[PDB]
Parts: structure tokens; C-alpha cells; sequence
């Protein structure tokens, strides 16, 4: 590619391109055909600890943190321009990092511009409030403030986007950052930073550490200069930052994916049904964090149901995200290849059945990279791990309800809450499911829909907070009460 | 007299119920240390058992779905039975914490005003429409109640700063589990059979009674647990959150402070004298933002010192119940002993204890838990005595040359609870609140507190904020439902 | 009721006193089931309600409660709340003799008078304004509301208490100061609503009550350089003229001046729920309401059925005295009134529509003292007629067919009017298309007539200008002042030295 | 800037399309430094302006731009913003050709205006409603934000472009569609934002430009009933017209007229910094400034020191071209309102002021052909005098002394304005007590003349209706609709069957 000859290959603290403290490295593959397709440095714990600090001295300068909320969003918009301008190359290189199609990449893109514009529209739009004191001769005002430095960690799946959404907020509150993307696909986070620099943020206001998580993670999550840790990935890993983050009472928030519900009502538009269900299972071979794992469909229409999407999901096209007819590309490593594999002998040991797919494809032009049919399971029930458990791969399971309460219950069965629909022609009921389901986001008559202008998030085990809207602004703001005594008195409790 | 109407037991899904192992604990008043009262030891048994009736009354729906309004009214009928009942209120916290009864007589009064100020925030808000970015579609912010909250109270100012929790969950329609100090449960019982009166659906709230060792990890490890609010020490904070990590719940901590009081040579200078005393020493400085380091100008010090010191001497100690008390004992034995191993390592330190700095050997004092109000002088922020939270009526005193030298000493600690600026130059005073990193800030004042504004820490002293919006804000979740009015085919995968 | 009225003040509340007029004229208060004179009370003159204002205006000045703290303030409102509850019974009959509605409508009202007052009350001390982050370095910016000052309040004879509730509660929960005019024909509730209000207590000044004809007061209370906000709810020749006084002083205006609200139902409503609505939407309060359905538009697939199923209903429907508990409906306001909507029958007949049902004054001996109009459904007419165009405020309906939604949405956009209206329809989906197409201030699915203190009230267009109730109600009684600081000011050096 | 004029459009915009006025009429355009014609543009008919509100009301109903995502709504707004700052050297020079100010004064403008589209460009997005906590069991209660409708715009001479942007931006940003009209005397900027807006891409009828005479036009667009708000900055006389003329539609009204503004220096005030800020209070554009400090409250203890610290400036004043870098104030607007000056000083000398410096045409020979008027201050006067009590809105300021801060706030409060005011003391306590009790719109502490768009601005009493800039000025261009949705419904069975 003509993009990687100009691409930087290094980490960039306090101002500077630097290689790692020891000089480690690390190949970043294309999981179409397994080749290495760059170097990068691998940082040690010292580079981050580096970057804490200068995050740290940056933000108490005052340079970006109290520059006015105005000239901020001034700069994220620059940042969102930049994005645009270099669409297509960053699309390119997310395809070529992530495997997934080319035209998802596109979409990535169209939102990361959204939500860097977003965030620079509302960064100069609410201060705080004066409140009316309950105290004769006082006055009370809450100031909001930049929570301080923050550490961002970013998954594999969506690189790029799940950088956005944590760069544009802590820029557009006053913060210093210090952000680290998933070892295994740096690539549109270190030109993200390129773009950044040319912007021109303060020296230390910005700063990206690249390497392994068990390498860098536990000083990104326990530093004491850190205030807040903001961390999307894996529910394991997400507990152990959060213990971490309690050594110092440090701020966490946490996106850590979930086992969403597709529901599907005998009177929803059976084609519309069909092709949203293919769409919630297998974009990006399933591994989103919202991806609809979980169809629950109406006893009446589940045969039909089943017949439909198994027909549908043996044309699925499979090949090189580059390629304009490929429909499905390959998962990320050989390590996620397997962990989809020991579930496909988890499934048939619990008595489910793989009515078509679960295994790896023998075409020719499949053969070196790391594919995995699509895979539908029936015959399973709330009981069982495949049904319980977040696989994240290219893997939907189908059980039947009978009744709206029984759809319901099934839905809510299941430590997770970050996403899921209802597909029902009744807008009405459609509705009064909604309001049940112990959910993030809810789509009626859709999958997957998200944008900068809504909180996004979970329920129970799949995260604490929200990224995105004001709700995601507000985990970059502190509160402070000033309240000024403007006659004051003494109060001659203790004797003189 | 009042102790003998009052229960002695937990309160679990509509019931009053003794510990399932049937044992039971002696609560003590500190200012004699005679037991009071004797009151169910709970088991974590027993704190899963209301767990799982919180979670059962949720998903019922009964306070969950109740209307706003309602729940409302509900909130303020709670609010009215704490002003009927002040005078027995008051006399039970000063005999449970020892405080005097014209500090009980102030806590009944806010109380009163938080359970006032949540009914009436109760039912104005719900949710955001939003302006979809999606052709044909309608996006809509719907905000919940969180869920089944779990809910720690600290042993100083045990009703107060149950309201604070209390009052919002139930203002949301979330189902609750509380949990006060073990040693001074008292007001709290007395509160639940108030509530209980009022008229909650069953499990909408409970009341567990034990050692925090015991049923403190089943409250915040649980897996139906959707927030734990904990207000207590840094370390049972700290242990409380890795406990949440296992769920991923939602947590809230309020941890205390090593709070400044910072006194320019411009401040008016009684009232910086008045108001350090008032910082150091109200219940005897047993408060989450006492004002326990004293930051004064250079220029001033010596004069601030020795006025200082001379009316230390005359803070009059004694029984709550005594009109003419200005301070009572510390909580506990092992609180006191606490306090006392602090002036030992302030003198190793090479600081002076400028005056107290022991128990008083007065004959009235001589069987409650007293320690005399105490200034350490000579100490310099690199100090154990400075830097770590005392919390007894022990103040330290540093000078400062400059405003700058003053924040950069203020912010040099853990901590970030409150803190005070005292000046008559009021853009100064100004300047110096912007620039500490403090939940609150107060100019020329020392302690206010009111359920119209937040509450609570920047860095070690906590997570999150109690009262105001914000405070309710942590007992809400908001659910994004996105309905596509028009729904097209993506035809993405071949046919 | 009668007996309560042996209590009752007479007189005006001008600056903490019970007075009567400057000229000791009276006006009688007329029960319309009866057309008897139950009461006599001051009517005021143009010298009493600039009295008023000034007073008003020296309490504001004074600070007594527009700096009392908000909490405070919420807390005397949440008074004046509990009163109304205490009071319930008594308070409900007297509105039901002096305007002639149902004894259970009466209820219902005070029911909803304790909410708007308790709302209000929990609002009072939740705002206060806010920081502004400033694009001007070393500047402090923040806005301040404040209550906006004197206001002038003109309620209606249809619903006295409730508008007067909804007017008092936001003014006094922000700290202004107020005068406030009711009808001059049902001044009874508004009376009592004072003196419990005394009980309660304000400053001197704070509080006052004009009584009177608006043809005699109305042009000082709108008019006057010491007001900042006139507050008018009533018909709409008598807004316009109000608007144009207020003009004079550059004056707030906020208004509430009734409408043509549209009752849209579809194939696939239910259609007895459909039937029972349009009966409710019709006629309560003998149709004298602002948010009335009294324009009824009906799909033409079932427009027969329809039809016939409303005329069916509305022969059945039960006159009387609004203290029998088997009426449903009781008599018009007054004499002027009846005959306003009897003319309006005549306009129907000429403009070629069908009177289908009622039309006219009912004979039965009981109902022949009283002011009845008997509950009256208009067919064959068209969106180019008067009868269809002009609000009547009386138990008439109109009933217009549509072929399509498309036609439904055009047809019920085409009046002056901008206030309430309804969509029928199983179909959720369609009945919210609808919605937001429709121009009017509150759009009820699959219902008719909710209102309440939690969510704004008012109309587009010719309906009026601003918001009672909700949030955008208490913002009619603030006002937003920037104080902007500059902490480190420099001489601009612009002019030579 | 003459350069400029070779490319500048001299038509009217109406629905798409650079159209003459329908009579063919013209009028000419001119510099008031010297007083020469430097364009002729079209003169609009009453037709015209009817037919830019129907087709405003037609582009409106499409949903082409209200229907637009607030989300591109605002990209497009943003795209304007861009626009300014790319010809902001020729859109700074022709605001200085058109009105005389400098042409430093001009730019600043510019960068203001750049920044006002953008905050309302950030702006677009991030509201859209309320979801309410309904409190009837089994409903759906929201309250959805809708575009007012179709507003109209009327625009002063002092500031075009300006006061311009303050209500396109919102009403863009909204999903409006607009009409409007600058001022006769300065529609060159106006023209030329046109053409930008054009060049961005907006529906046809969504954006409508008429030019001519207030005294032609401006009934129809203030009284058309297609018209949902009527946006007018301007006179108090042709304002409050403008508001009688909106009460026969009932149509929302956002007014803006000037102020009597006070300028209070206490005692304790930074001297040199309250002299510089007077003179920048009272002279910025010769004057003509809705929140010049006209009025000037000094404490009498430093009164004599003051007044002969600012007549010593003022003589020193730099009049001048305003596209010369050395002037300091350039010329008043026209022949008329210079006159009206002229006849202001002849009302202060009767009433038994004196002018102390100034007040009358300066006679240097590069100033006897343009529209001059020297800066003038007016001693010996008192808040009886009509010289104090009303805007002259030239480059003029009156000078009272007061004794204590009670009687500051007393005198500031004495006029029927309520715009703006600063208060100068190092005391912030004391400045902070007495913004709190004056009655305008904006308070600068220790400063005078800064606005933006993050803070709304306007003012209480006859200085205006409604607020613009801000959060609070968007709002005016948003109408409330509470979309009640019952999702159990059942019958009430009130009426018999
Ligand atoms: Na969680
Ligand atoms: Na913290
Ligand atoms: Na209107
Ligand atoms: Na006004």
C-alpha cells in the first residue's frame, strides 16, 4: 500500500515521535492472508508512566485546559475536517488492520467525522449552573471543570471509532490523554495522532502509547496522576482495570460488550426480519459488541424463520474486505479463530445444533486467511453457554417464545445489557417491549443504528457509564460547588 | 424512654426479623460508655435474603412503575414525619454518636430539606427527545431507575447521610438495601418504621443490621445489585469498589478528606479565627470535611497561632445533652486509640503539639471517650500528621508566602473533598476556589451544605456526587430507544 | 354550596386589605342552572387596579419575596396546595354553582389544582440559571433568572380555579408580584383562593385581586408602564386588544385564546372508544372548553357508522343540575353566551349544513329556568364554512370526512387555530406521523382531553403566544440577566490621550 | 470596497431567484462620509414581500429544510460561518462603505458574525425535546421541539450584517423558513450574505431577501397570517407598531429597541480604567449603539475630577473616513438622524443643561461633506430631563452625580429602558449588589460593550420582548408540542349508552 511508506512507526509522548525505552517491536498483520504488513514500536511500562506525567504537567500548565471552551471545539472541528479530507486512505488502512469490508469502513469513517464535529459543536455550550441558595446572603454556583488526565484503551474490532469516541469529549472538556489501541491494530490510531499533530494541541495535551496491554495496562488503570480510566474490550480484562483504577478511587467507565437480543414477532416483516437478522449476526463477522447474537423468534414463525436465514446465510460472500462483492471478511487472529472454535465443541457437547457453518472454509483463495463460516445454531435454550456466552465471531443462536412476556424474560436472561431489537409491525407492542428490556439501546424495526448525538452503553455487566451525546461529555467534567458567604457572620460557638 | 418503643430488629420484605443466626450486638454511647441498647447482628444470609426481595419488588413493578408524582408524595410524607418526630430524632443521634443536641436538633432540620427537595425533583425530568441524525427515525432518551441499590452508611452523622441516599432511590422507584454502621444504628431503625408507616410496596426497602466484615461484601459483590453507594473509610472504600468489579456495578463512594482552610492576612481576622475553630472541632472533628489543615499567611501566623491556641483551651467539653457543651467524645475505643497513635507519630515527626494532644482528667469525662481539641504546630506537608486524615479534634498549621504557594500546598495531598478560602479581597478568594481541586469551595464560610447543590470529592475522596440533579442522576440509567419509522432492507448479504 | 357562601368575602384584595370598590359598585353572580342570584360582590374601578399595580410594584421593589430564598417560596406554594386538598369538598361545589359543571368535574378540577400547585412548588428551587463558559479570557460569565416582576393575570369563566392555578403558581414560585382579574361572571373560587392564600401568607402587596369588567379594568391591567407580563386567558377579539396595550409599554405578553381542535379518526381506531370519545371531546363542560373536539374528523370509509353511532349517543345524553349525580351535562355560562351559540345555528343552516341532532333550547320543565343548550352534532358541512372555522365554546360538534391521511393532516391544519386535537388509530405507527404533522400545542393518541402541570399547554397560531404549565410555564414568570465580570480589566486605548 | 460593488447584486431574493421589484422601482444607496450615491438597488412592493412570506409558508410545508436532519442542518449553517471568514476583508469593507464606522470596528464585526453562525452551527443538533414522567398510569408523554415556522426579520442600520446573523443563524439552524428585510438606508452586506447563503444551498423559499421602505413592506410583514414569529431590531416607535400589528394574527414577537444605558463609576472605581471605558461607552460608532453607555451615573465625590478627565478626551477625539487607519470615530448614519441629534441638543439647552464639549457639525474642511457630529457630553443635568430620559442613539452621553449606591441603582432603574449597563468599583461585592438590582438584560462589572453568542442579550421593560444569542435565542425560533399517548385505553363511559 502507498499509505504504510509514509505511516509513522513510533509511539508520541510529550510532543515527540519515540521509539520504545527498549527498542522492542512488534509485526502488525492482515488477517485476509496472515502477512505482515508493518512494524511498529512496542512500548514498556516506563513510556507510559512517561506519557501519565506529561499528561499530568500539560494539564496543570493550563495551555489546553484553560484555553476557552470556544477555541477548543475549534480545534476537535479541525480534527473532524481532517478526518474527511483523508477518508478514503483511513478507510483503507482500517480494512487493511481489521479485515472487515471496505464500504463498513466507509461508514466508520462518515461517524468519526460525525462525532468529532459533534463534540466540537457542544464543548462551549454549558459551564455549570448557579443555583438559588437555600441560605440568605450566599451565592451558589456549580462549575464544570476537565475531570483532569485521562487513560483511553481501544479494541480491535472498530479501531478508529472507539478512538473518537474518547479523543473527541476529553479535547473538548480541557483534558490530557494518554491513549493506547489494541496491540494488533494500531495503524489508523497512529495516523489519527499525525492528523492530530498537525491540528497542534499543547505538548503533552496529547499522547499515544502503543503495545501490549499485559505490557503497559496496569499503569494505564493504576497510575495515581490518572482521574479517570476509560476502557473498551473484553469483560476480563475490563474487571481487572477496575480493580486497579480502586487503588487510587479512580473514575471508571467501561464498554465491555454483550449478548444482544433480536426479537421477532410473528407479525414483524418477515423479509425485513430476515435480512436484519443476517445483518445483526455477521457484519463484521459478528465481532461487534453489539451484534445480535441472540434471535429470539415467535414459536408460530420459527420454522419458517429458521428456513429462511439458513437458505440466506449459504450465500453469504466471504473474501477480501478490498474486494467490491465480498460480504463477510475474515476474524482478527488466529487466537479468536480459536476461542470461535472451542465454542462451535461447547454448543454440541450442551446439545445444541450447528445447522450450517461452524467450521473453517476450504476454498482456495480462503485457505491462508483467518475465515470462519457463518453459523447459525438451533435447538438451544437459555440454560446453555452458547446461548449465555458472548462469542463474538461470525455465530447466532435461535430459540422460539411464545408469548411478548416470555420474549421478554428470555431477552433479559443473560448477565449483559448493551443492545437489542424488536422487529413487530404492532408499533405498540414493539414499544411496551422496549420498556422492559434491561438495555442500553433499543431498536424498534432496526439493528445496529448509534451516533454521536445519543448516550450508548450498558446494563449490567456490559459496562459503567456512557460514551457519546452529553451523558459522554459528562465523564470528562467535574463538579464544583463554590459558595461565597457575602455577610458573613461568626458564629460564636466556642467560647472566648 | 424512647429506646423502649424502639425495634431491635432488621427489617427484610415487609418484616421485622431477627438475625438468622439469632445473635445480637451492644450499642454503647460514648459519652459514658454504658450499653444503650441491644439490636439484631444480621448475616450475609440474611443481607442476600433482602438482595433478593429488592430485586423481586423491582421487577413487581409496584414502585418501579409508580407514577413520579406519587412517588413523590411518598417522598415527602417521609420528609414530614422527620420534622414530627425532630425532638426524639435529635436525642437519639446525640446518645447513639455522642454530637451535641444542638448539632442532632441542625442534622433533623437538613434532613427534613433532603427528603423536601427529592420529592419535589421526583417527576421533573424522564428523558431527552433527540434530533436523529437517521432520515425516518425518532430517538428518544428514556431514564430509569438504575435498579436494586445497595446502600453504606458511615457512623458520624448516621440519619443525614442515610437521607442522602434514601431519599433520591426512593424518588427514582428504585428498591434498596441499607445498611448503617454497626455501632450506631439507631436513628436508622427509627427512620424504617417511619418509612414503613409512610407505606412502601414489599422489598421496596430494607434494612440489614451487622458488622460491615460480615455483610458488607455480600452488599457490594451481589450479581442483582445495580449500585453500591458506600459513604465511609478510604481502605473499606477502596476494598468496596474491587467488590462491585465483579459485577460491573455502578459505584458511588464518599471517603472523607484532608480538607484546607486557607486564611489570607486579609481575611477579617475574627472571623478566620472563629470559623478554624468551627472547621476543626464541630463533633469533634469526626467530619468527612473538617477542616484539618490550616493553611495561614506568613505574614499573619504567629498572631493566628497564639489566638488560636487560647481558644482552644476554653472549648468546653462534655455530654451532648448539656446545653453548655461545645464538644463531645470521639465514637469508640479503637477510634480514640487511633487518634492517640497520631500525636505519637506527629512528635516523631518533629512536629509540636502546641496544646491537647491527650484525654482530659476531669472527673465527668474521665469514664466517656473524650480527647482534648489539639493544634500541631511546626509541621510541614512531607508529615504523616498533614498528609493523612485524623479525623478527631486534632488541626495542623502550616504557613504560606504566596496565593500560589497556598494552592500548591492546598492540592497537596490524596485528598479533594472541601476546603475554604478566607479573604476580603473577593477576586482573590475567587481565583484561589478555581484553582483547588475540591468538590466544594467555600468563601469566607467553613461547612455549608444544602440538597440544592452536589456533594463530593475529586481524586481519593470519592467517586460520583450526592444531592442536587447530580446526586439523583446516580440513581437513574438512560436507554437510548431508537425506532425506525420507515424500515427499508439493507440487502448487504445475497439472495 | 349556599351555605359556604355565608362566609365568603365580597370584596377585593388590593395591598394586604379586603376592600370594596373605589365607588361601592356591585355586580350579582348568577347560577346558570337557575338564572338565580347567588352572591354580590365589589365591581371594581380603574383607579382600584392601578392602585393594585402599584402596589405590586412597591412590594417587588421591596425584595420581601422576590429575595426570599426559593426553597422558601416552594414551601408556601406547597401551602397553598395542601389548602386546596383541605378545602376540596366546598371548593368543588362552589365552582359547580357558579359555572354550572358537574359536581364530579368539579372534583376532578380540584384534584388537579392540589398537583399544579404542589408541581410548582417542587420546582420552585431547581433552577436559578447558569455558568457560561466564556470565549473572553479572564471574564466570568453567568445568567441569572429572575422573577420577571409585576404581572397582570385575566382569567376565564370556564374553568376559574384551574386557570387562576395555573397563572398564581409559576408567578409566585419565581418571587414576582401579581393582580389578578377573573371573570366577572364567576368570581366565587378565585375569592376563596385568596383568602386562603392570606392564610398562608405573603407580603403586603405581594398578592391582589381585582374584581370586575374587564371593559372597565381590562385596559389598566394590560396597559399600565408597571407591568411586566400580562397574563390572559379568554376569548380571542378580547387577546388581540390586550397584545395591543400591552404594545404600548413593550410589554410580555402571554396568551391563551381557545380553539378549533380536530378529533381525527381512523378506519382503524377502536371505534366505541372512537364513539365515546368524541362524546367526551364534545361535551364536557357543555363543550365549553379550549380544547374541545369540536371538530370531528372522520374517515369517509366509516363516516355513516360514525355518524349514526355519535347521533345514537348524543339523544341519550343526560341534562341537569350540575349537583344531581345523574347528570352529564349541565348548562351554558349565560344568557349572552346561549344565544352566541344559537346564532350560530342559524350560520350552520344558511351555509347549507345539517343540524343532525339538538340545536336548540330543551324543553323539559326542569331545564327550562336554567340555561341549556342541548348537545347538538353538525353533518354535510365543509372546511370553507363559518360553522367550521369559528370556535362556538359551546356542546356543538362538526363532522368532516377525509379519504386519506394525507387528507386528514391538510383538513385539520386549516383553521386559525393551533391548540389541542386527537388521532384514533390502532396503528401507532400512522397516528404518530400524524402527530407531528399537526400544528397544535398538544397532540393526544388514542386519547382526548389530558392535561397536566408536569407538560407545557398552549397554542400555535391564532391559539396564542407562550406556555402555561411544565417547565416553558415557569419561564413565562422569569427573566435572564447576563452579568458578565472581567477579573483583570485593561484600558482599550482606542480614544487618543 | 468600490471594486466590490462592480459584482454585488442589486435585487431582491425571493424564492430562488435575484428578482427586481415588482414595479421596477430603485433606490440609492449612500456613503455617509461623503454623502455620494455609491449603489442603486431595487425597491420592493408590498406584493413582493407577500409573495416571499408565501413562498417562505409553501418551502416550509414541503419539510425540504424543516424535515432536513438538525444534524446537516447545522453543517450548513457551519458552511455560512466559513463563507464570512473567507471574504471577511470585502464583507468589512462594505459594512464600513454602507455605515461609516471604522473600518477596524468592521472587522471585529466580522470576526463576531463568523463566530455567531458557528455557535449556532454547534448548536443545531443538541436539543430536539423532553421525555416527561407522566403522571397518568399507561401514557406516553414527550414534548417534541419543532420549528417555529415561517419568521420574518427586520434589521437596523447601525450594525446590518450583524444584527443580521443574530436571527438567520437560529433560524436556520431550527429548520425555519425566513423573510428578511435590512434596513433601507444599509442592504449591502445583507445582499451580499445572500449571495453566500445561496452559494451554501438552501431550498427554494427557505431564505428570502426584500428590500425597500419599512413605511411599504413592513405591514405585510408583520401582519401577514402566514407569518409564526416576527423578529424586529429597531426604533421603539416602529417597534412597538410592528407588535399591534402582530396581535391581528396573535404571531409570536421578538423585539429589540434600544436602550438608555448606564455607565456607574463609583469611587472606588480604577479612574483611568472608568474614563477610558465612558469614552468607549459613549463613542464606538459616533454613538449609534442600542447599549451605548449614554447615561453616566458618577459618584459625586469624584464627579468634578471625572467630568474634566473626559471633556480633556473627548476633545481629543479623531474624527474621520473610516477606512482611515488614524480615526477614531466616524459619521453619524444619515441627514435625518443627524438632524434628530441636532434637535436633541436644542431640547438639553432649555431644560437647563449644559453642553460642555461638542454639539454641533464639525466645520474642518475633509468633515463639512459628510454627516459629522462631534462627540459631545452634557453636564448640569437631571433623570427629569427628557435629554436623560430619552435615546438620542448619537455620540452624545449625559452626566448625573449620585451620593450612594442605593441612589445609583435608584437613578440607573428611573427610565423606561432596560438594555444593558456596567457598573465600575474595585469593590466586587458591591459591583455584584448592584447588578443584581439593576434592571437590564446584560451587566458588564468593570467593563462596557461585550456580547456573544454564548449569552443571550436583550432587555426587560421598553427595551424589548425575548432574548437573542444563546440557547435562549434559539428558542424563540422553536415551538413546544406535548405528544400524549395513551397506551391502554378504555372507555370513560361518562355519557349514557
Ligand atoms: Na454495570
Ligand atoms: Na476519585
Ligand atoms: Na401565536
Ligand atoms: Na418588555
Amino acid at each position: 500500500m502507498e499509505l504504510l511508506k509514509h505511516l509513522s512507526q513510533r509511539q508520541y509522548i510529550d510532543g515527540e515521535w519515540v521509539e520504545s525505552a527498549n527498542k522492542n517491536t512488534r509485526d502488525i498483520i492482515n488477517p485476509y492472508n496472515q502477512e505482515v504488513i508493518f512494524t511498529v514500536s512496542e512500548g514498556t511500562k516506563e513510556d507510559a508512566e512517561r506519557a501519565i506525567l506529561a499528561a499530568r504537567r500539560a494539564f496543570e500548565s493550563g495551555e489546553w485546559s484553560q484555553e476557552t471552551a470556544e477555541t477548543r471545539g475549534k480545534k476537535v472541528r479541525a480534527i473532524a475536517d481532517k478526518i474527511k479530507e483523508h477518508r478514503e486512505a483511513l478507510a483503507r488502512l482500517e480494512t487493511l488492520d481489521t479485515g472487515k469490508t471496505l464500504e463498513e469502513s466507509y461508514a466508520d469513517m462518515d461517524d468519526i467525522h460525525n462525532v468529532f464535529m459533534y463534540f466540537a459543536g457542544l464543548a462551549d455550550k454549558d459551564g455549570g449552573e448557579m443555583i438559588d441558595s437555600p441560605i440568605p446572603d450566599t451565592e451558589s454556583k456549580i462549575v464544570k471543570e476537565p475531570v483532569g488526565v485521562v487513560t483511553q484503551i481501544t479494541p480491535w474490532n472498530y479501531p478508529l471509532l472507539q478512538a473518537s469516541w474518547k479523543i473527541a469529549p476529553a479535547l473538548a472538556t480541557g483534558c490530557s490523554l494518554v491513549m493506547k489501541p489494541s496491540e494488533i491494530t494500531p495503524l489508523t490510531t497512529i495516523r489519527v495522532f499525525e492528523l492530530m499533530e498537525e491540528v497542534g494541541f499543547p505538548k503533552g495535551t496529547i499522547n499515544l502509547i502503543l503495545g501490549a496491554g499485559s505490557e503497559v495496562g496496569d499503569v494505564m488503570s493504576g497510575h495515581k496522576e490518572v482521574d479517570l480510566v476509560s476502557f473498551t474490550g473484553g469483560i476480563e480484562t475490563g474487571k481487572h482495570i477496575m480493580k486497579n483504577a480502586a487503588n487510587n478511587v479512580t473514575n471508571i467507565a467501561l464498554e465491555l460488550g454483550g449478548k444482544n437480543p433480536n426479537i421477532i414477532f410473528d407479525d414483524a416483516d418477515f423479509e425485513l426480519a430476515v435480512d436484519q437478522a443476517l445483518n445483526g449476526g455477521y457484519f463484521h463477522a459478528g465481532q461487534v459488541c453489539s451484534a445480535g447474537s441472540r434471535i429470539l423468534v415467535q414459536n408460530s414463525i420459527k420454522d419458517k424463520f429458521e428456513q429462511a436465514l439458513i437458505d440466506r446465510v449459504k450465500k453469504i460472500k466471504l473474501g477480501n474486505g478490498f474486494d467490491a462483492d465480498t460480504e463477510m471478511g475474515p476474524v482478527i487472529s488466529t487466537e479468536h479463530r480459536n476461542k470461535i472454535e472451542s465454542y462451535m465443541d461447547v454448543a454440541k457437547a450442551e446439545g445444541a445444533t450447528i445447522a450450517v457453518g461452524g467450521k473453517r472454509p476450504d476454498r482456495d483463495d480462503l485457505k491462508d486467511g483467518l475465515f470462519f463460516e457463518p453459523t447459525v445454531i438451533t435447538n438451544c435454550d437459555t440454560s446453555m453457554r452458547i446461548v449465555q456466552e458472548e462469542v463474538f465471531g461470525p455465530v447466532v443462536t435461535v430459540e422460539g417464545f411464545e408469548t411478548e412476556q416470555e420474549a421478554i424474560q428470555l431477552a433479559n436472561d443473560s448477565i449483559y445489557g448493551l443492545a437489542g431489537a424488536v422487529f413487530s409491525k404492532d408499533i405498540g407492542k414493539a414499544q411496551r417491549v422496549a420498556n422492559k428490556l434491561k438495555l442500553g439501546t433499543v431498536w424498534i424495526n432496526d439493528f445496529h443504528p448509534y451516533f454521536a448525538q445519543a448516550p450508548w452503553g450498558g446494563y449490567k455487566q456490559s459496562g459503567i457509564g456512557r460514551e457519546l451525546g452529553k451523558e459522554g461529555l459528562e465523564e470528562y467534567l467535574v463538579s464544583k460547588h463554590i459558595l461565597t458567604n457575602t455577610n458573613p457572620q461568626l458564629v460564636n460557638w466556642f467560647s472566648k
